């Protein structure tokens, strides 16, 4: 796979389980088309998204559904959700690893691009 | 000054200078209108985006320009921007500064609301 | 000002209020001597913990007592405290503001140093 | 193994490799007593520090050499290193993971405890 997403939850110091996750890639007339979508496991981590014939170079954005995974842990949040957006790259790593770490009121994301 | 926002560089523990930012409303029709526009200063602060009158209840993306910040400097980021989408002033006027904080591969964003 | 210190909470999007902050000096003989100590105020900043004249270069150890924040706050986290360790004025005098932000079982420091 | 330590680079995208780490448990006296170490992986990970046996309930510090990290890159950095302090409960779910992320001038640290 060449695209993984791992969310955090910062809070309660765990894996963000059952957070749905949208991933689009940017079409020729600057709109978001879908590509690929599913929700972190128990291990905070989604596999699968997509195959490396499907994910070619272009711009994507992952969007993290912060709001609805705080809304069920009865918390109140500040994000409507998480958005990364990059330019996968073919000149390098081959893998993308897209990681969050989840605050009501703060996140972080990182790029681990690796071999 | 009911939105602000306030950059730093994690690669030189400093302010980010001179990194553009383009904030939009979600509108009636589901798409997002221009709504301000700034640049950050020697502070790494912008300031003056908007005013209490004009800055309804709504849901509001900030984008932060930070490739083209990194670019500036002769450095290949990882990220085309930072987005910061959320309703605001849905229980009324608050004060929102949006917190950034850029690595080239990796940023993170805090939200400070108060209520004056 | 030549050292300062900014939390924040990022549960509840707000300024650290009254979060004790502990500074050591690494001495002669390697172990950490007391050097200055505070809380953060309504802002969650901390300001005048020492002079230019007596922050003299050094390692320095900034102990910000976490724990005993959030459990002021009836939250029990997982860290005791978060110690920023630098070395200073290593050329010449310096600013420095030491800025972190809290939540239950995570934290990020950034330093921000300046040049008057 | 109930405590794990894991490292990312900000700056490069990447797992940080060969970064030393220093485990120490705290004494009846308040010194720290040196307890494990060892130096992250290509995958910018350690595992193995220690067993389930010996890591009893007691205040811990993880002291992450980030400045030889930097330095071996050739980039100025500032701390002198990441410490995590924290205390070890059997209350808790059994496995620590210890995360790091670093930057020249700013790091962050997230515990994931897990069962």
């Amino acid at each position: 796979c060449p695209l993984m997403v791992k969310v955090l939850d910062a809070v309660r110091g765990s894996p963000a389980i059952n957070v749905a996750v949208h991933v689009f890639r940017k079409a020729a007339d600057d709109t978001w088309e879908p590509f690929a979508s599913g929700k972190t496991s128990e291990s905070g981590e989604l596999h699968g998204l997509t195959t490396e014939e499907e994910f070619v170079e272009g711009i994507y954005k992952v969007e993290i559904d912060t709001k609805s995974y705080w809304k069920a842990l009865g918390i109140s949040p500040f994000h409507e959700h998480a958005e990364v957006v990059f330019t996968a790259n073919d000149s390098g790593p081959r893998r993308y690893t897209i990681a969050a770490l989840l605050s009501p009121y703060s996140y972080s994301t990182t790029a681990v691009v690796t071999n």
